[PDB]
């Protein structure tokens, strides 16, 4: 498991903040976006094998890796609906092009299948893992981390994010099979070593999970973009984990009942990346090929 970042970071200032990305070689965009906590580093291992393939891109998300901070922060900063607003801006600075894959995990799955919904004509096949999919309920939430995400969800989630930071701590080896390597948590570590407001994405994003039907916005959203990924036929690779965490049980069903989608099922939690990156890996490159012989 290679511990040093993939590419070069970049950097361009996108309403007002510093953003920072991953963009290496020619071609059709392959876009990789991270959620909560992490970064363009989840993806280190991942993007090798898409070499020749297309232009590998990697975003960091704004109050992540080595993005900036927001400021004055708070607990109204670092909403879905701001995150997007960040990101689409900087997806458009990049000039992507019209014939993007996109390859999405966790919060970074809602922002791409948004965005996908949103310029459907631009977007060829989509690769997806451990992702947010349907409006939730505690049931298909891991039974390990109810009371931490409920915690978070309450007035108690400044003390554990903030001080605590137990998103990073806690959470993120917890639903790792292996043990990461020091070096390795500690680029994990890194956007994060301020105690204080550097931590809110780590709060403000569990605070948008769709639970129970809250917050009401966010399940509005979901509901949109799934109806849409339901019915189309644009090819779809579903990276299933096993055991998983919040692909499981009916959500895994549902998944598996969408139209014109490879399948693979790897082991893994929620941060599958760290346990099968070369499963995950030649999926895509497999799955990216099958596309370019298909375009002619
Ligand atoms: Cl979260």
């Amino acid at each position: 498991f290679g511990v040093e970042p993939y590419g070069q970071p970049k950097y361009l200032e996108i309403a007002g903040k510093r953003m920072a990305y991953i963009d290496e070689g020619k071609g059709d965009a392959i876009v990789f976006q991270h959620g909560n906590p992490t970064s363009s580093y989840l993806w280190r291992n991942i993007m090798p094998h898409l070499e020749g393939l297309g232009r590998l891109v990697a975003c960091d998300l704004i109050g992540m890796g080595a993005s900036d901070k927001l400021s004055p922060s708070g607990p109204d900063r670092y909403s879905y609906g701001e995150q997007r607003d960040f990101l689409f801006a900087l997806w458009d600075a990049l000039d992507l092009g019209d014939h993007v894959v996109l390859v999405l995990h966790d919060w970074g799955s809602a922002l791409g299948f948004d965005w996908a919904n949103q310029h459907r004509d631009r977007v060829q096949g989509i690769a997806f893992m451990e992702a947010i999919v349907t409006p939730m309920t505690w049931a298909d939430w891991p039974p390990a981390v109810r009371g931490v995400f409920q915690g978070f969800r309450s007035p108690q989630g400044e003390p554990m994010a903030l001080e605590h930071n137990i998103f990073v701590e806690r959470v993120l080896p917890g639903a790792i099979l292996r043990q990461l390597s020091d070096e390795e948590m500690n680029h994990y570590r890194r956007p994060f070593v301020n105690g204080g407001e550097d931590r809110r994405p780590t709060l403000s994003w569990p605070r948008n999970l769709p639970i129970d039907g809250e917050p009401a916005e966010v399940v509005a959203l979901v509901n949109e973009y799934r109806s849409w990924l339901e019915e189309t036929d644009m090819p779809k690779l579903f990276i299933n984990a096993e055991p998983g965490a919040i692909i499981t049980g009916r959500i895994r069903d549902y998944v598996r009942s969408w139209p014109n989608q490879t399948e693979i099922t790897v082991p893994g939690v929620h941060f599958v990346q760290e346990d099968s990156p070369e499963e995950i890996g030649a999926a895509i490159a497999q799955f990216v090929r099958r596309l370019r012989s298909a375009a002619g």
